[PDB]
Formats: C-alpha cells, structure tokens, sequence
C-alpha cells in the first residue's frame, strides 16, 4: 500500500504516496 502522507512531509494534504 502506497504511503499514506498525511501531511508529514510533502503537501499538507493528505494522500497515499505511491512513490518507488
């Protein structure tokens, strides 16, 4: 499962980061 950035680092929207 992708990521889930929940604002941590990147946008502070939260999202699944899906990055290799």
């Amino acid at each position: 499962i992708c990521i889930f950035c929940c604002g941590c680092c990147h946008r502070s929207k939260c999202g699944m980061c899906c990055k290799t």
